[PDB]
């Protein structure tokens, strides 16, 4: 039971609910990526760290998401959580390539939500998606385009090579 | 006169001076709860402070609200403040029970503005009352929940009570 | 491939990834946990915050867990996360005997992995449960059976809550 | 003679004895690497550092286990120190690949010392080595594989070098 549900639909009660789930598949994702890259044969910490990050950002959005629930007077249903999709993840490259189409997911069901949020005039739930998620959505894409570029440079060339030394080591 | 409307309707206006009206009714409705629970024969001083408390911030909302009427170029019309519903509040349980009741009532006016602002095609209207009242009152309505589970948890029973002093005094 | 594995059995490392999945399990049924608690229906924020605590604590067992996985040369796979065993979690007594089995479910299954360990002559795995996980579960499950008589003592009766307080409130 | 000796094999003295031989050895290997990249024909000083460092790490390996030999009443013993088994040492990943083949001799004695110590039931030997000696060895053997697969990358090709600099320069 809940005395303080208002203007909450059933539909978004439940498509919060997957949303906490695909939250939490992209933690566990990025938990797997993470480790993948502390292996003794792969050994690239920089880029265990920034996939371990990103599983912990994944899993505070999802609670982000779980306190709202209850500050709605809606219920947390939580469902088995998918293994991630590999479980080794290739290069640099193939994991950055792997983490803008999780992103990607995660934002178009951000899209989805907030636009059946619009249909079912719940200006709360809108809002509260375009101040918490939106743009650390399309901040995270950026940056990881940005990355796919620079390491395509770098694997890429003797040119591209010397163009990212020079900005990183002259400019 | 103004020199700076701009895509402000005349019906939010008129409707930007009922809702503060509707706070200032508010602010007073609490003023008179608070110096209910200082009655020597009542002396709860802890629920007192509670609805003077929000007596100020129902006012300061109201304030907010008619400071954005002048940006806007609206004109603020004032009515008068009817007295609140009763003379005395009864319990604990009751007067969180009509606090609550008020507090459906204000985010009820907040979401029908927002449907208004939202049909004029006035987004500035639109995010002012996202960014300073809907959330304001989604996080009081559910703390006002939490609060009536606890009050009637505290008067209902051995075991409620019990409960909650572990809560309070163990955890 | 690993050029570093030196007396690390295969079955030493299929048991740590069975360990992780329960570990992350764990920290997925104190998150169910937590945010019952945080229900406005149910409203107690000790209880909220003692689960969540402990879904932080298994997390980062898991996470500890992989790393010695990588440390040692094994190779951490992944397995479907179950959903916690119930949905609704009763009364704080009903929760804490809920989270006392599942400490001594994850307390046997680190118990199993040693007596492997001894098994396979693996010293390093053995020790690293003795100084990592088994004294803090044996303070765990210590507080929480603590915590189960002083539940029990509060809810059931006027002498046991007045041994509660005396013991609070004056000692 | 000892008027402390108590739980202490004839057994385990003696193998503690040629551990410490064995560390004295290694930790003359590292100086003797250490010095080669300290050559004005290699001048890799980072290289010479490292192994430097490692030569004090496993001098005071060896003597925490005078320390101990004394502790429990046995009697050190001092052998020859064999001089190190190249006179020039290649490249640095030659010289990693003679690192870690030297640590996993080290960790092998130290694991061959457990199982005695445990077959003469003298469990502060155990866990001595457990407490000081087997986390430091695994600790080790895993940076040291790291460091092959990462000088492997660098020396390998264009893609490698371009996996590395992305890592170390925008991660």
């Amino acid at each position: 039971s809940s005395q303080i549900r208002q203007n909450y639909s059933t539909e978004v009660e439940a498509a919060v609910n997957r949303l906490v789930n695909l939250y939490l598949r992209a933690s566990y994702t990025y938990l797997s990526l993470g480790f993948y890259f502390d292996r003794d044969d792969v050994a690239l910490e920089g880029v265990c760290h920034f996939f371990r990050e990103l599983a912990e950002e994944k899993r505070e959005g999802a609670e982000r998401l779980l306190k709202m629930q209850n500050q709605r007077g809606g219920r947390a249903l939580f469902q088995d959580l998918q293994k991630p999709s590999q479980d080794e993840w290739g290069t640099t490259l193939d994991a950055m390539k792997a983490a803008i189409v999780l992103e990607k997911s995660l934002n178009q069901a951000l899209l989805d939500l907030h636009a059946l949020g619009s249909a079912q005039a719940d200006p709360h739930l809108c809002d509260f998606l375009e101040s918490h998620f939106l743009d650390e959505e399309v901040k995270l894409i950026k940056k990881m385009g940005d990355h796919l570029t620079n390491i395509q440079r770098l694997v890429g060339s003797q040119a591209g090579l010397g163009e990212y030394l020079f900005e990183h080591c002259t400019l």
